[PDB]
């Protein structure tokens, strides 16, 4: 295998395990604390807030250590976080099965679980930045990055579609530990693949920074590109969106069978961007392809939101169809912004400025989570819809302004 293929193979193996694990954790939480959806929510919250708080530090840590150290800590932090998580899950499940109720002990084990979730999430973010935003632009010719990124996207979508299937086959909570085990094992090929390409090549030579402040990050021009991407995470208009599903079910009275297919079609339209975006790049260049895809997301969601406004079931399939089309735009733009970060971010600032990107997208996630919790009613879904559209149009404005560079 050539270098580029080794990178993709490593990503494919470790992701299939990551996606399988992320899929089953909420269900495992619900098995242990039956009914209590607030507990699963609390888990997710701690992980995200935790990752948020550790992000600037981790980006400085990335720029000040050799790559082989970054990859070692990135992967093995995950490995041992997942192992710790499995141990705490087992303990929790054992405790509750044996009749344990609310206690400091049970609480302490939940916190230990949630913190291990923070470590894994942070390790994963470090590894993504390292492989996708440092190793890849250092190993792959600039003109072949678009091709390389489209395969990274295909791996992400494929393992995303394969996750419920994998999990299904393997699934009290015995399925969880089998998924945990597969996840553990799936970290190992990527560690050694990465370690061996670093050991044998010029990745060893890298000037490190000695030895937060975020003023330097936010003041950099690339932050506006970063903001144009992050804004897209604010939307409730997604195939997987829980508030949209709730809305479609109660207000639109769509059958649950049609809602599930809609949800499942997300991946397909994501996959379509991996053909449309590279095609436009090769024809119009990276900036122009990005602008067209982002505009396509803006137009299709504009149409979808007009169809939502005249709130008839006579317009519901155009609403859903346009949301699905918009995913082509979103997934295309996401590869473009990713590639612009690969190409434009100085080598010595790869940890810093890409962690800024993680910081801003995690913030968007937290806001979206906050809005979901604050406006949980289907009759209020209307307001989240208009703010989602506004965010997308603002993203277009910000990117157009930025791409005047
Ligand atoms: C229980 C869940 C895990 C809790 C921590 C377990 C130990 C973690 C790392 C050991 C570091 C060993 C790596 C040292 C270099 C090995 C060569
Ligand atoms: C540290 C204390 C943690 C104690 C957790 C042990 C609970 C446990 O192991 O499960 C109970 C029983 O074995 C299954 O029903
Ligand atoms: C520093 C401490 C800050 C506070 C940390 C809060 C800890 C929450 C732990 C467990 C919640 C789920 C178990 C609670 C009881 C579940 C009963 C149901 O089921
Ligand atoms: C596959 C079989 C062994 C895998 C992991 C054992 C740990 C060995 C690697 C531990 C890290 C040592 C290292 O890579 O130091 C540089
Ligand atoms: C399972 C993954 C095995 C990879 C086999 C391989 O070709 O490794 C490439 C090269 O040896 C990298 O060190
Ligand atoms: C078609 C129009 C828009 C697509 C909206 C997709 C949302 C899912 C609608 C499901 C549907 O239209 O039914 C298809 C049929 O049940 C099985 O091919
Ligand atoms: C059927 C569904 C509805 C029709 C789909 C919308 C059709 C095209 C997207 C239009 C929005 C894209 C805005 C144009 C982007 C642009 O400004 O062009 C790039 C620039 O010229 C070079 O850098
Ligand atoms: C379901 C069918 C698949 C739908 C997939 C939609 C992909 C559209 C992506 C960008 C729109 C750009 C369109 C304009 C491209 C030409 C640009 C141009 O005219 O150059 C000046
Ligand atoms: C703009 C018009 C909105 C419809 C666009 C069609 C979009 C997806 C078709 C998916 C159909 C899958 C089979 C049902
Ligand atoms: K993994």
């Amino acid at each position: 295998l050539r270098i580029e293929t080794q990178l993709l193979l490593g990503r494919l193996l470790t992701r299939s395990g990551d996606q399988a694990w992320d899929f089953v954790v909420p269900f495992a939480l619900l098995v242990i604390f039956p009914g209590k959806l607030q507990v699963a929510a609390f888990y997710y919250l701690i992980v995200k807030i935790g990752t948020f708080l550790l992000t600037p530090s981790s980006g400085k840590w990335i720029d000040t250590h050799p790559r082989i150290q970054v990859v070692k800590w990135g992967v093995w932090l995950q490995f041992f976080a997942i192992l710790a998580g499995m141990v705490f899950f087992g303990m929790l499940d054992g405790l509750v099965r044996a009749g344990g109720r609310e206690s400091w002990l049970l609480s302490v084990l939940f916190i230990a679980l949630a913190l291990s979730g923070v470590m894994a999430s942070l390790g994963s973010q470090i590894t993504d930045i390292s492989v996708g935003n440092d190793l890849a632009p250092s190993l792959v010719a600039p003109e072949k990055l678009t091709h390389f990124n489209s395969w990274l996207r295909r791996i992400d979508l494929a393992t995303e579609v394969g996750a419920p299937i994998l999990a299904g086959a393997l699934f009290p909570l015995a399925g969880l530990f089998l998924i945990g085990l597969w996840n553990l094992v799936s970290f190992v090929p990527e560690y050694f693949l990465l370690r061996n390409v670093i050991q044998r090549s010029g990745l060893k030579i890298k000037v490190l920074t000695e030895a937060i402040n975020l003023r330097g990050s936010f003041s950099d021009p690339i932050f506006w590109l970063i903001l144009s991407y992050a804004l897209l995470w604010l939307s409730v208009l997604s195939p997987h969106g829980v508030l949209l599903a709730a809305y479609l079910k109660d207000e639109m009275r769509l059958p649950e069978t049609e809602i599930g297919l809609f949800r499942g079609l997300g991946a397909v339209f994501g996959l379509i961007s991996t053909v449309s975006f590279p095609y436009l790049v090769r024809r119009l260049g990276l900036i122009s392809s990005s602008r067209w895809h982002l505009g396509f997301q803006g137009v299709t969601l504009g149409i979808a939101v007009t169809a939502f406004a005249m709130g008839s079931t006579a317009s519901v399939y155009v609403f859903l169809g346009c949301i699905l089309l918009s995913r082509v735009g979103l997934y295309g733009f996401s590869n473009g912004e990713f590639e612009l970060r690969q190409r434009l971010i100085p080598e010595g600032r790869r940890g810093e400025l890409n962690s800024l990107s993680s910081l801003t997208t995690t913030s968007a996630t937290l806001i979206l989570f906050s809005a979901g919790s604050l406006l949980p009613q289907t009759e209020d879904f209307k307001y989240l819809v208009y703010v989602s559209l506004a965010a997308v149009l603002l993203a277009n404005v910000v990117f157009i302004k930025w791409s005047s560079r």
